[PDB]
């Protein structure tokens, strides 16, 4: 089990359910999203690349930046 870290932007509190959902939706995944500090952190044995993929989905600020 890594840990990933990831720049959000929520412009509404509706998009920490957006990026919610789509973790929520790849499958079995444990993400923890801090909105003021406009971040989500991941902490999951689903790969990286996966989730990284799945996510762009939602196509807002969801940015990667950290492996741990």
């Amino acid at each position: 089990m890594p840990k990933h870290e990831f720049s959000v932007d929520m412009t509404c509190g509706g998009c920490a359910e957006a990026v919610s959902r789509v973790l929520n939706k790849l499958g079995g995944v444990k993400y923890d999203i801090d909105l003021p500090n406009k971040k989500v952190c991941i902490e999951s044995e689903h790969s990286m690349d996966t989730l990284l993929a799945t996510l762009k989905k939602t196509g807002k600020t969801v940015s990667y930046l950290g492996l741990e």
